[PDB]
């Protein structure tokens, strides 16, 4: 069971690490716990859409759930499934709900594909020792260019039905003094405009992006992986979850492997061993894999920084009421295009995107999932008797992240004498939803628990490429981050390691 390279994963730090370690001919094998979406379902499609949820849509849940802010009109649909390997995984801890793609893929599966590239006077203050010219002239561009990532027509986003909630926002915010800006997609805006048009079959105006997209969205088994796949070097292990990494008594590194079928069951263990590890497990699963490892002793030179620094990116999701002559429209698309930015890298620092609401009806509200600057962080504690990591974050650590958003979005009210919806999260009437997140950065920072090129402290030829190298915050949609400090430290790491 050797084989020279293996990555833990498939998401965007582990896509762009099989692909250039294909390239440079090194024999890889990636190993994913999620199914690889290519089978059609009961109803001809691959993905169920929002409307119509089913086994599909959840990671091992005994019923669907109706996505955040949409609970009032789309709890109507939710029926009881059978636990499967379904593609949206909720992960729930003590006072956090942390949502993540299972599957060849990743989180790209379940992403509304926004695409954009961080400050970088913000970039420079989060991560001080990495050279942020190398990152703005080379690494982002490369990361933008095999993404796929394009930019909408302005004109047909101007007059579109189906972006009508978009410009009532901006309508709104502009009042207030408050700016938007387009945000790039993965997401064919080209395809888009022939689905408006009844030309091709929808998928981001058929209420579909959470449990997936049937058409359009170019995920990365179409970018990465199709690219990675076809250098011959790289095969891809579906249904394996990874349990434990143990390094051999001559330096190298073993694995024991769960194969599971979709129904959960387990198949068989297997033993993996390989030279050069890379993971790309997100910033749960590697950060898990990683504080297990030390504290049962199986990489007992890991350093205390290994589980530290964890954010969620500043996640804060509210809801405004419209006024009766300001309807957002009964047909929204699926795939946020504007943004709010009101980032200047003080702590009242806002980015909000423009989200749309799934409901197919006239409801009025505009929906909203604010990126905020809140230096708190949690701490991924390994808990010995259930065997999993346990993430010690606590709801009042979230208070300047809500104070935040409070901020902007009352300015916003004020100038349109409007209010806030208080039963969308629900019953506790909370007009601030503080207690999930999307977009987990964090829990094995880059030049903390790794060199400055995603090096694990402590040894040799063991990586980590993916969401858990953030410390804990970016200010914008993470992907392209990720993707392009991915591209960074691959680049060096095949240079002078491999
Ligand atoms: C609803 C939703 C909306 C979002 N929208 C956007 C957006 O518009 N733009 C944006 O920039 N980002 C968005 N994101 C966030 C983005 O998807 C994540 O930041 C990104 O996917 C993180 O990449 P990653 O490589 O770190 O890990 P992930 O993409 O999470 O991938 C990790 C992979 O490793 C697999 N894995 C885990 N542990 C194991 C194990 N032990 N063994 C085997 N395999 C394992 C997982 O199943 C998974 O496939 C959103 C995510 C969600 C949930």
């Amino acid at each position: 069971g050797y084989v020279p390279a293996v990555v833990i994963g498939t998401g965007y730090g582990a896509a762009v690490s099989a692909l250039r370690l294909g390239e440079a001919g090194v024999q890889t094998l990636m190993l994913e716990m999620g199914q690889l979406w290519n089978q059609p379902g009961p109803d001809g499609n691959i993905f169920c859409g929002m409307l119509n949820p089913d086994k599909r849509s959840s990671w091992f849940k005994n019923r669907t759930e109706a996505p955040l802010g949409s609970f009032l009109w789309l709890d109507v649909v939710n029926r009881n499934i059978d636990p499967y390997a379904g593609v949206l995984d909720r992960v729930n801890y003590d006072q956090m709900s942390v949502y993540v793609g299972r599957g060849v893929g990743g989180g790209s599966l379940v992403n509304g594909g926004m695409a954009v590239e961080p400050k970088r006077s913000y970039f420079e203050e989060i991560l001080p020792r990495v050279d942020s010219s190398e990152m703005y002239d080379r690494y982002f561009p490369r990361a933008n260019s095999m993404l796929r990532v394009n930019h909408i027509d302005t004109k047909w986003f101007e007059d579109t039905e189906w972006y009508k909630f978009a410009r009532v926002s901006r309508e709104q915010a502009g009042k207030a003094g408050l700016g938007t800006v387009f945000v790039p997609n993965v997401y064919d805006f080209g395809y888009m405009q022939r689905e408006a048009a009844g030309e091709v079959p929808k998928s981001a105006l058929a209420t579909e992006v959470i449990y997936g997209n049937n058409h359009g969205k170019q995920s990365l088994d179409k970018t990465y992986l199709a690219a990675a796949l076809g250098t011959g070097k790289v095969t891809i292990q579906t249904l394996h979850q990874v349990k434990t990494i143990r390094q051999t008594k001559d330096g190298g590194y073993a694995l024991t492997v769960e194969q599971k079928d979709t129904d959960g069951k387990l198949l068989a263990t297997k033993e993996i061993s390989c030279r050069y590890l890379f993971l790309g497990a997100g910033s749960l699963g590697s950060t898990e894999l990683l504080v297990r490892a030390r504290d049962t002793g199986t990489l007992p030179n890991l350093n205390s920084e290994v589980g530290a620094g964890w954010g969620p990116n500043g996640n804060i999701m509210t809801a405004r009421a419209n006024h009766m002559w300001n309807p957002t429209g009964a047909h929204q698309s699926s795939i946020p295009a504007l943004g709010i930015d009101a980032w200047d890298n003080s702590d009242s620092s806002v980015f909000a995107e423009i989200a749309p609401m799934p409901a197919g009806l006239e409801t009025w509200v505009s929906l909203y999932l604010a990126i905020t600057k809140n230096p708190q962080r949690g701490t991924f504690v390994y808990d010995a008797a259930t065997d999993r990591a346990k993430l010690n974050w606590t709801r009042d650590q979230n208070a300047p992240a809500v104070n935040a958003a409070k901020a902007l979005f009352d300015r916003i009210n004020k100038a349109n004498g409007t209010i806030y919806r208080y039963d969308l999260f629900g019953t506790q009437l909370k007009a601030f939803a503080d207690d999930f997140c999307y977009q987990p950065l964090g829990g094995c920072v880059l030049g903390k628990a790794t060199d400055d090129y995603g090096r694990v402290a402590g040894y040799k030829n063991l990586y980590v490429t993916d969401g858990s190298l953030i410390p804990g915050s970016v200010g914008v949609n993470p992907f392209v981050t990720i993707t392009a400090l991915a591209e960074r430290n691959v680049e060096r790491i095949i240079k002078q390691d491999v």
